[PDB]
């Protein structure tokens, strides 16, 4: 029955340290990927990625970092600029049952998980691994790190689906909503990122490795020379709050979540089956009725899954075919940050009246064919965009938000 | 206003492979820890654990297994049982957009996060790692495993809390019911038992380790002697369906999900707030006039938490405290798959007629005193349970099962 809004967002990306700075890059189709010697070290093949460009030092109370991986730390750092941003303060959403979050990551954290066994197998052992292994390493880590911290009472728990982990994330915030059990809920994900978790992905043969040479054009979606994407961290939060409760409060209201798809491919556990991708869209789009006016594509520039997704895209607009970009091509795949991160760009789009460029496209590809790929900082009045993550799994999300009538 | 039943369960745990062999185990009292060699070697001073007596082996298709960690395998396993005990045929429930999956595990796979950063180190790097890390160390793997598999075409995803995860992902599923998305969800989760993940737990003085010549007597949830819970791994899964639904085909309805609550503490990031149970427990009674006749209590044999959840139990009912027990007593603590399986050990309970005791009280705490805890198999008509999962983190969840007229 209750409609949800976004009334604030927070992130820590590649290409920025908050909505300012990432919509600098954005319209710049500034690249947030550089070379790892980390990841080289480890052996890897990929040697790029795109980290996080910030000294997080000193930017958490001892007593709550203590307890947190990376991916709560930029999670918390993204809830943080999301609380000021949307004008609220503790008396209002501290302590209070109608208050939830529901953010997690894709890995939860590797690093620590081995940190632990190492420490654990060395002489000193369990005065080696410590007590604060648990909450960085469970699943359940970004979650449990801020609720905590931020004094929430309603619901919290983590919600885990791989590249659309922080997608499902802000979509079940919605349900909340809809089922008149929450008021507010912060949502999002954090990930972060180390070799650890990187060579899994590498092993797999996910990642690019042609480009080590040249890091900022290693993710190149769309791009004929594609050769897998750039993995990456950092975190992002949104406020999903009631309609009502947020005109009462003279809240800022970026858009409203008019659609949200959930589908699950049943095919192949690492590509994905377009049927499912098909159904995800639609599923977001009824009932919606304006015209999706850009497409922030889940596009990880990879040779069968960028094809797919435009295939699924041709199957439900067919001579409709909205404005497409792949941000990944700039920011690169956070993964369970992903979601989150994906939807603010849009956000800021939609507020900003532009639609950011899909870089690296030298060669595009001829699958491609017959679609609007926008290639260029464009500027146009957005009305309805649409943000679509597909995980490994065959676990597809769909969100479309569409400005306020007034 | 849709109503979720319960049509099918499935199980795999310490005390028993099947709904038959763990009846038999909770009539009977039985134990299902045991001393385990690998907690010692590992250099931990826990040196017992409810541990799965089953070879897994050849079990599930080699091309599925392969992508499957043990959190993963316990639920596959639990989910076939699960299906055949609701008698779905594959064309009632595959490639079907109105049935989903929620499913998830508290760690995901720290045992091959570490195998992949092991063999990343060593002589042959990437090529020792695998192109099957991925899938087995996400935090979602439990649902994408399964997922794709059993031809899933809905909701997928995996809800992350410790000790809350699988309760919450029921609860979830019956949120997709209510919505009127999903017809049919399979909710549970699973947790592989490693000592990767338990020195994590026993680093933390949260495991038991005064009784590891006498493994049966190490989980004693209320005691005044108890010193930590026993660690535990194995799956669940439960069909969560709509009556309408259900009763069309004829399903075998074990009982309706009347409650379902789901909180935060906002407080101690690994220590129970109770403020923050007692509004759980109040939230799962809301419109539930029917008096609680047995309650399945978190209770992890720990010095602080178990209390707490008494103290909560007195607030919400007063003079009005139903029977309790704590089967963690008999099987460990599983974490993730605790939510799922204690429910099941509810709805045998209440489809048999029968409350399984706490056992290992040789010494009630003495802020127990006046309370009904069940040391006893004691066989009465049961119609409303309770079962409370309340994990690190400050996350909470209660679901509340009732008996269906005729
Ligand atoms: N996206
Ligand atoms: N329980």
């Amino acid at each position: 029955m209750k409609r949800a809004v976004i009334t604030g967002l927070g992130i820590v990306s590649s290409i920025g340290n908050n909505q300012q700075e990432v919509l600098a890059s954005l319209r710049e189709g500034r690249s947030g990927i550089t070379f790892s010697q980390e990841l080289k070290d480890s052996g890897m093949r990929s040697h790029v990625w795109g980290n996080v460009k910030l000294d997080t030092t000193g930017l958490i109370d001892r007593k709550v970092v203590r307890f947190m991986s990376d991916a709560s730390i930029y999670a918390f750092l993204s809830m943080e600029q999301a609380i000021a941003d949307a004008g609220l303060s503790p008396e209002a959403y501290q302590n209070n049952p109608r208050v939830g979050l529901i953010a997690g990551s894709g890995g939860g954290s590797p690093r620590f998980q081995v940190f632990g066994a190492d420490a654990m197998r060395g002489p000193r052992g369990l005065k080696a691994v410590g007590p604060y292994v648990v909450t960085k390493a469970m699943a359940s880590g970004v979650s449990a790190c801020l609720a905590t911290p931020f004094k929430i009472h309603g619901v919290n728990y983590s919600i885990s689906s791989a590249c659309a982990t922080s997608a499902h994330c802000i979509g079940n915030a919605v349900e909340q909503i809809q089922l008149g059990k929450q008021d507010i809920v912060f949502a999002g994900g954090g990930e972060e990122l180390c070799w650890e978790m990187a060579c899994e992905f590498d092993a797999m043969g996910a990642l690019s490795t042609k480009y080590n040479d040249t890091p900022e054009k290693a993710s190149r979606t769309y791009d004929a020379h594609r050769d897998g994407f750039v993995i990456a961290g950092g975190g992002g939060m949104v406020v999903v709050e009631e309609l009502e409760h947020a005109l009462a409060r003279g809240a800022h209201i970026y858009a409203e979540i008019v659609g949200y798809g959930a589908t699950s491919d049943g095919a192949d556990m690492v590509a994905p089956s377009g049927e499912g991708a098909v159904r995800c869209m639609k599923m977001a789009m009824h009932g919606v009725d304006t015209p999706i006016d850009y497409l922030n594509s889940h596009g990880t520039s990879t040779p069968v899954g960028d094809v797919k997704e435009l295939a699924a895209i041709r199957e439900v607009f067919g001579d409709k075919s909205p404005a497409i970009s792949a941000t990944k091509a700039m920011t690169g795949h956070s993964l369970g940050a992903a979601g989150v991160q994906e939807a603010i760009y849009s956000l800021l789009m939609l507020e900003h009246g532009f639609i950011a460029p899909s870089i690296n496209i030298e060669e595009l590809d001829e699958q491609a064919a017959g679609l609007n790929i926008v290639t260029e900082t464009t500027d146009r009045e957005l009305t309805t965009v649409m943000s679509n993550s597909f995980g490994f799994g065959g676990t597809n999300a769909t969100l479309v938000m569409r400005k306020l009538k007034d």
